């Protein structure tokens, strides 16, 4: 993928996210994009 997972932005993923957290993208399939 030429714009690569959401890491590339500099996000950090994690298995789930709370409410608390947005969520832009999935960085991965065991873990999702939040900040």
């Amino acid at each position: 993928n030429e714009p690569v997972s959401c890491i590339r932005n500099g996000g950090i993923c994690q298995y789930r996210c709370i409410g608390l957290r947005h969520k832009i993208g999935t960085c991965g399939s065991p873990f999702k994009c939040c900040k």
